[PDB]
């Protein structure tokens, strides 16, 4: 039972030109098993585009690369971001917590996703009573990124609908 693909799949930005299939390999080995490992290059000239992939054998070893950042890669810090399920972004919507759920049922359970910053429960411009939803701003998009793509979140009880925020 292998993972999905494209959930073990960096996208590499900001390349040194002189990075190389081999270069980008030796660097991001030291996080785990690259079953494939590419710097994209023009058709015709070879020249590097400037930033590349890289896969892993498990979604774990994805994190351990992603929390090793910041990456030197051949002396340029580069850019690793995961696939596509891209809208790079700090909030989340959390949708369908009801009046019952409070800041640390959100916080205990978000916090294991990336560091926050801002926990917005948010509340009836009129009446004050709890509406239901809230936004998580993180201190960096790969929390958001590890927390949209999954099926489910359960929060308080609440099976809730999580997206990305403006
Ligand atoms: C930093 C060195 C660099 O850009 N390499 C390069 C330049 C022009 C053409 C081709 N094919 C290649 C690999
Ligand atoms: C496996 C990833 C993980 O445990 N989450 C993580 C990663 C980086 C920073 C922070 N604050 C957190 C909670």
């Amino acid at each position: 039972p292998k993972e999905p693909e494209q959930l073990r799949k960096l996208f590499i930005g900001g390349l040194s030109f002189e990075t190389t299939d081999e270069s980008l390999r030796s660097h991001f080995e030291q996080w785990g098993t690259l079953t494939d490992c590419v710097v994209m290059r023009d058709p015709n000239t070879k020249r590097s585009r400037g930033f590349g992939f890289v896969t892993y054998a498990t979604v774990e070893e994805v994190d351990a690369a992603m929390n090793a950042r910041p990456h030197k890669v051949d002396g340029r810090v580069v850019e690793p971001k995961r696939a596509v399920s891209h809208l790079t972004v700090k909030k989340i919507f959390v949708g369908g917590i009801k009046e019952d759920t409070e800041e640390h049922h959100l916080r205990d359970y978000f916090e294991q996703y990336g560091k926050i910053e801002v926990i917005e429960i948010m509340t009836d411009r009129g009446s004050g009573k709890k509406r239901g939803f809230a936004f998580v701003t993180f201190d960096d998009h790969d929390s958001v990124d590890k927390i949209v793509i999954q099926k489910y979140h359960t929060v308080n009880g609440h099976n809730c609908e999580v997206r990305k925020a403006l």
